[PDB]
């Protein structure tokens, strides 16, 4: 007796022929909420929307460019996909496929404001922790001067999700 | 009736067996071509030759080690894929699977040289844009010194291409 | 005739259905072994636990914060896979699909210790080459400072495998 097909695979039926879905190299969707800075002397929330790229099985977040309040040496941000995800994608379309920490780290691109003087820096970002839909992104440092305002570039950050 | 099957899906008849195409984890190729570098005040072209590798839904370019004039504290690189592929490679497969902006960001080291001196920094990158063959890599900073000259160490870069 | 399937295509026989094995999205494991740092001038082995994924057609490194001797402006690091593979993981599981290099380059944030003083600096680490079991991570250079200790922040670094 002839098989069914679990996604990603699937059968176009016209054709007769088995493949797999389109979708599954590349699905979209945005995420709008609030960006949460947290550590014991400094917290914030900035408004913000995420593009978001599920490609084969990992999960691509897209930020554009920002300006945020003053941040730590080192600190969390937290992204609560309990609210804000664009039609079709649920909240636990988000969770990681594992547990290690970090699944992934990269580099955001800074100016510190200070004065008046923008001074180019680094920021490492983690992805740490998911919790009932509260993502957890580690910034464990990178270079650093006290300033009162933060420019970010656009940047990109990846996790397996499946 | 028995089903057909669509690439990365395949038949390998002798031993009536469905598997994924080998060549759907790894495909390479190369790229020969002039990296172009645009900004208003300051344009040039540089010989390049990229190595490619389409793993999965990706696209990896790999830059091996290279010096090019200077460059302004932001601007763009576009390369056009419209020549210089290698056999087997058609323009069209360097389109990336999604417009959103940035697809993806990394970082570049590299040192600028200041007459003797030389000055390590960062560029951070992202895939930006594709428009008829031609791929747009925005730099939208990273840390800067006036210089004559960069030495720019290898880096790869990816970006979702299905 | 009914075809077979081969890895990471599979039949689930008790519902008579095709699917990708959950594997293929993840597969988890460990390596313990010492870390080889090599240059010309300065050679050190440091004991390292790295978290291992294999992500579809990727493998995945991933550190955890660690105190290393000093380095030099450039030079290599080296894993030897032929030992401290967890269970399930065979050496061949870790060779790279291809020999192009890089293969995958990626920034490690560090701090520099300077007798007393931290200096915030990065490190460009590119996966060069496989030979044998043993992967080759170059480190092509970063910021620099003269130092006698680096601390090196948790990073990630994946290759097509
Ligand atoms: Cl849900
Ligand atoms: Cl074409
Ligand atoms: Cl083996
Ligand atoms: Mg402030
Ligand atoms: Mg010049
Ligand atoms: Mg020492």
């Amino acid at each position: 007796s002839l098989p069914t097909y679990r996604y990603p695979l699937e059968l176009d039926t016209a054709n007769n022929r088995v493949q797999v879905a389109d979708r599954f190299g590349m699905r979209t969707g945005t995420w709008t909420g609030q960006l949460q800075y947290q550590h014991p002397q400094l917290s914030w929330r900035a408004n913000v929307t995420l593009n978001l790229m599920k490609v084969d099985d990992w999960l691509v977040l897209s930020f554009s460019q920002m300006t945020t309040n003053s941040i730590m040496a080192d600190g969390k941000f937290v992204i609560n996909f309990v609210s804000g995800l664009s039609s079709g994608w649920q909240t636990g379309d988000t969770e990681p496929s594992s547990t290690i920490d970090p699944l992934s780290t990269t580099f955001a691109a800074v100016q510190f404001l200070n004065n008046g003087q923008r001074i180019d820096a680094f920021r490492i970002m983690g992805v740490s922790e998911w919790t009932d839909g509260e993502l957890e992104i580690k910034n464990y440092g990178g270079t650093y001067t006290g300033h009162t305002q933060v420019y970010w570039a656009p940047w990109t950050i990846m996790y397996p999700c499946n």
